[PDB]
C-alpha cells in the first residue's frame, strides 16, 4: 500500500442534496479506494513500483498491454482531481483571469457552460468532461473511461465524472440534470482559476 | 416513429429480488427507450431510414463519423437481446447441445461460468459480456460500450449488461455479485440453446 | 478528389527573385504532397463531400484532426500564395487599398516595415499576412498551417516563411527574401480585388 | 557572454551525407544567430548572469519571454546535434544502450522505424529525439525550439528536422535525410555515454 486513498476535502454530506452522502460513500469509499488498491497490487514487484502516479500514467499511456495499470492509475488521479473540482455552495461563474479567458474564448460563461454540458452529455458510455488549457488556449474535452488530458498534452482545469456510478443513485438516467447541477451548485471556480495560473 | 420499444417479456417485478422493479423501470423504460428515440431522430431523412436495425448496425459499424448512429442502434439490439437472456426462475445449467458444447470447449459448466464472470468483471467501463459461437467454436467475448459480436463475425448466444445502470441501484459497485446473481438465478439457457441451433 | 492547381505563370517567371528550382519543389512537391495527403486522409469520410474551406472550418477546433487541418490549410495557403505574386510585381497599390493602408499605417513604407517585421519574427515555419478584420487592416503572422479565416479575418496578402519557400535562394536570409517579395513580386491588384470581394 | 562552440569536425567531414555548404550555413549562420540573439535579448536583464541551461528552465515556464526561450533552447539543441553525429558514424549501438533498445523496442530496427516516424510526422520545424526518463527509453518529437529537458527527460540523441537542416541537400526529402542520419552519421558512443551520465 505505497499509494493511499486521499481524504475527501469535505464531509460525505457536504454536497447534499446535489450529490448525496450515499453516492459519496460508495464513490470515494468503494470506487476510488478500489482503483488505489488495484494499482498497488498491479505494480508490486515491477519497475513501476518506484514511480509516482503521474509517472505511471504517462509510462503506461501507450502500451495496450499495460492498460490495466493505466486504467487504475488514471482513475486514481481523475477522482482526486474531481473531488477538488467541487465545493459546497459552489457553482455560479468564475471571476478574474479564468472568467476573462472564458469570455475571450467562448464569448460568454453561458457559451462555455453549454459547450461543457454538451461534451458531458455526448460522451458515450463512461468517461469525463473537462475544461483544459493547451498551449495557452482553453478547450473543452471529453474523454472515455480513464483517459485524461495530461496524456494528450493538455492541462486540466476542471472535470465532471460522467461514469454512471457518479450520479446513478441520485439522478438515475438524468445525466443532463446531474451536469447542470454540477455547474449550477458544485463547481469550485477558485480551484480552476488557481490551476490556470500554475 | 420508425422503430418501436418492444415490451419486456415479463413484468418489471418478475426478476425480484435479483433485479428490482425500480432498476427494470429505468433500464427498460428510460435507457432502452432513449436509444430507440435517439435512433429514430438520427436516421430521419437519411438512407438509413429504410433499413432494418441489423442493417443499420452493420452500415454504421465501420465509419467513426457515424458512431452516434451505431451506438444507439447497437444498444437497441443489445438490450432487446439482454431481456430475453433472462427469465424468472432462470439460472441452473444448459441441457443437450449447448451443455455438451460447453463441456467440450471449457471442460465443465463451472469453467465456463468462471470465464464468463471474469470477462464481465474485467470489462473496464461500460460494456457487455458475451457467450458467442464463432467459426464453429464457443467463445467468451467482452465488448466495450455498444460493441457487439455480429460486427465482429460472431453469433451471440447470451449476454450480460455490465453498464453500471444495469446494476447500480441494486448492487452499487458490487458488479461481481450482480454477475453471480445473473448466472445463478436469471440466465435463460433455453434461449442460448435455441440460438446455437438457429 | 482535390487537385493541384497550375501555377498562374511560367515556372521561371519569378527569376531571379524566386528561382525555378524553388518553384519546382515548392509547387510540384510540397503543394502536391499537401493535396495528396488531404485526399488520403478524407477518403471514405464525410469530409470527402466538402470543400477545402469547409474542411478547414470543420477541423480547426478538434486537435484529434490536426493532420487533416494542417494539410487542408496548407493547400489553401499555397494556392493563395501563388496568386499573391506575379512577374513584374512590386511597387505599391493604388485606389482603395492604398488609401486604406495610408489611413491605417500612415504610409506604404509603414505597412511594408510592419509586414516585414511580422514575417521575420515568426519563429519556425509560418506565414505573414495582411488581413481585414471587422473593416480594419491588420498585419497577422501565423505558425505552421494557421491562417486568417479561422481567426475571423479575411486574408488579402500572404508571404510563406516556411524555410522551403526561400532556403534554396536565400538560405538563412529570410529578411532579404521578404524584401524581394515586397519589392518585385507582390501582386497588389490581387489584394485590391480581395478588399472589395 | 555566450559564444558559438567549435564544430567537433571539419565542415566537409560529413560529406556526402550533409554538405559542407549546409554545415557552413547551419553552424556559421543559424547557430551563430541563436547565440547573438540570446546575448542581445538578455543584456541588462536578470537573466544576463545565468547559464544557458538556467535560462532555458526559467523561461520554459512561460509564453511571455519566448524569444529568449526559443533562442536559448536552439543554442542548446544545435550544440547537442553536432555532437550526435560524426564522420563514419551510423551502424548500431552496443552494450548498455543496445540492450535497453532491444528490451524497450524489441530490436534496433523497431527503434529506427519509430525514430524515423517521429522525425517525419513532426509538422513544421522541430526535432526528433531518443530520450531516457526514469530509466525508460522512448522516442520524442518536439516542435520548433522545444526540447526534452523541460519535459523532465534526458536527451540521448537528436535529429534536427527544421528545413534548413536538410533542404540544400535533400529539398523536401526529409525521410531520406533522416535515413541517412541513422545510416551514416549517428554517433552511438555519444548516446551511450549520456545514458550513463
Ligand atoms: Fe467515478
Ligand atoms: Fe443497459
Ligand atoms: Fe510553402
Ligand atoms: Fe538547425
Amino acid at each position: 500500500m505505497t499509494h493511499t486513498l486521499p481524504n475527501l476535502p469535505y464531509d460525505i454530506a457536504a454536497l447534499e442534496p446535489h450529490i448525496s452522502a450515499k453516492t459519496l460513500t460508495f464513490h470515494h469509499g468503494k470506487h476510488h479506494q478500489a482503483y488505489v488498491t488495484n494499482l498497488n497490487n498491479l505494480i508490486q514487484n515491477t519497475e513501476l513500483a518506484n514511480k509516482t502516479l503521474e509517472e505511471i500514467i504517462h509510462a503506461t499511456a501507450k502500451n495496450p498491454e499495460k492498460a490495466g495499470i493505466f486504467n487504475n492509475a488514471a482513475q486514481v488521479w481523475n477522482h482526486t482531481f474531481f473531488w477538488n473540482c467541487m465545493k459546497p455552495q459552489g457553482g455560479g461563474q468564475p471571476t478574474g483571469d479564468l472568467k476573462a479567458m472564458i469570455d475571450k474564448t467562448f464569448g460568454s460563461y453561458e457559451a462555455f457552460a453549454a459547450d461543457f454540458k454538451q461534451a458531458a452529455i455526448t460522451q458515450f458510455g463512461s468517461g469525463w468532461a473537462w475544461l483544459v488549457v493547451e498551449r495557452g488556449v482553453l478547450r473543452i474535452m471529453k474523454t472515455p473511461n480513464a483517459d485524461l488530458p495530461m496524456v494528450h498534452g493538455a492541462t486540466a482545469l476542471l472535470t465532471c465524472d460522467v461514469w454512471e456510478h457518479a450520479y446513478y443513485l441520485d439522478y438515475q438516467n438524468r445525466r443532463p440534470d446531474y451536469v447542470d447541477t454540477f455547474l449550477s451548485h458544485l463547481v469550485n471556480w477558485d480551484f480552476a482559476s488557481a490551476l490556470l495560473n500554475g
